């Protein structure tokens, strides 16, 4: 209602001290003119403020500002976030935050994966390991039969079986479920060993 | 190793049937010429394939394709996803999927919130409810003292207290912790009632 | 001073096994020659490793190896791994944040749907409706001037005036002939309102 | 036929309370007049509501109201709420999907970091190294032609040749004078390799 909006407006003039505390509003004959409304609109705006004990009003005797504190609190009622449109903008800000966060994460991951890719580059002779714990047609076969290099690019360097590490197992060595294979190669050779025993 | 890549290549010529199953490779004197490598590269490529029982090789007697099936499986070893670069592209595809999903969600939410905003538009007289279950300076006050309309734009229509619904409570009605207030207004008036009793 | 050379060198030998766990390592001057550094350089390197609890002089019988795992940690500061520890932390933090934010949005949404939807209670919330097309000394006044609840038991919820529905018009809206008054209450309140406005 | 008018009308009255729960509603022809429709229109509307279990004729004593909640559901098909039920389902589904996808990415990442990082076992994995700068009938051959594991117990892991490090060169790489041979094994294997290549 316009008359209530005008009450807010009058209360703002109180807070800014344009209608000072303790003084009859000097401009009462013209208070409607200040807000571009009719006299009846301003009169009703005044009654709203009197109910709120921001002013007193007495016919033929003027309007007295009796509390600026209560006007400050009244304006607090309408600055607070309110209404569905604001809650929607709230949710939309969250969506925009997430878009920014995902974009940030994109760069972090790209830098992270690119540099971790380089870890092994200056350690060609650092082995990979592979625990042989899936069933596979390739178990209980000797290295000579397995053609592991042909099929993966890996060179087996060691084997752990029954709790003993066997370096340089050789072609007669048989792999068993539960063994760990150690081998050297590039990152393709790791993936290809993995596929081969899956 | 180039000679191993050539073995893959020769195996591809077997799969496509350009070197048919059961036949001495007719082009053996020229097999290196087909892949733009030296004779020693192709010879070593042949040995890789013989270990894999894809061919037999006997000096002065040629190279015989003895299994196309084993060549098909050998090519399967290298088409499978492998290496860090592919796993990175895998993760990047997931990130792109998420970007698309979040963009999709953006439109869904915008349509959803905009239409739900309209639900109450043709039901001006449908009340809101507010359970008064937070402590508040506004409890144990009469409606007349509370100036609820002034501070919220809500018009209280009913009140539920001690299990009885009291329609048209009037200005002498006092609100108590645990009551439910029913009231009409717009969505701003709901939020402002909420703030007022929080 | 190039102490990191001596510290990395010892740490490698701890990771290799050349320097067995629980055993004393080479003397300060011996290490200084082996790495071609000042003995004070070797002294600084040992102190850095002792502060990392990789080695220990607490027994007073030389520089004892006490941690292979911490020596591995030390080497990773100089390798391609340097920084990946915090980098992964950052990524993990952001992932958890994004999961929390999703739920945060879900919560706001359900709160939105709740405030926006009807509540459809059973009580007679439907307002009475009354066309004030008869003259009355009660017309052309602020509703407040009529003390309508005191006089009738009705609570006014809306005013329709010149085709405009004024929902929740407040206590100082003027009611005019030709307006429609919307109000809640019982049948007794409806009659009293009819009689108040001379209908 | 405008049966939805009769069905919406009844449903509203069930939600209002004008049609009390557990009680019979107006006759078919009575409803037909009240809504100014064919009686058959009212018949169709009642059947739609009965199929929704809003009303029931199972007792054989008229059309009994049996659900206010389902009548509310029926009204929401014609109101601004129409579709929001599925719309919210879609949103909720996508939210859960996005949370799952985050974890799916996390899993791929940890698997990435694992394959890419050193494993730093304790065993002597460091290869022997040997510069073949002496003539030998064993040079200029495919490594396979030397049966090196059978002859020496060594496993060859790399070949450096003309400055190029050939990691995992396979069984048919030719070894040449001036190459460096990298191989794993014990000290016995190192000697046997030295003697095989005439050093």
């Amino acid at each position: 209602m316009r008359y209530q909006k005008v009450a807010i407006g009058i209360a703002q003039r109180i807070v800014d001290g344009k209608f000072p505390l303790g003084q009859k509003i000097k401009s009462r004959s013209t208070l409607a003119s200040y807000f571009n409304v009719s006299p009846e609109t301003a009169r009703k705006a005044i009654n709203v403020l009197a109910d709120l004990d921001i002013v007193s009003v007495r016919q033929g005797s003027g309007v007295i500002v009796i509390s600026r504190d209560k006007a400050i609190e009244y304006l607090e009622k309408f600055e607070a976030t309110a209404g569905l449109k604001e809650m929607k903008q709230d949710i939309q800000r969250s969506l925009l935050k997430q878009k920014q966060e995902l974009d940030a994460m994109n760069k972090m991951m790209d830098t992270f994966l690119s540099q971790a890719s380089l870890i092994r580059k200056k350690f060609p002779f650092e082995p990979f390991e592979l625990l042989l714990d899936h069933d596979s047609a390739n178990l209980n076969k000797s290295l000579a039969d397995l053609n592991l290099w042909h099929q993966t690019g890996a060179t087996v360097v060691a084997l752990k079986s029954k709790g003993e590490l066997l370096l340089s197992p050789g072609p007669y060595a048989t792999v068993r479920k539960g063994d760990i294979l150690y081998f050297v190669g590039d990152d393709f050779a790791f993936s290809r060993m993995k596929n081969l025993f899956d």
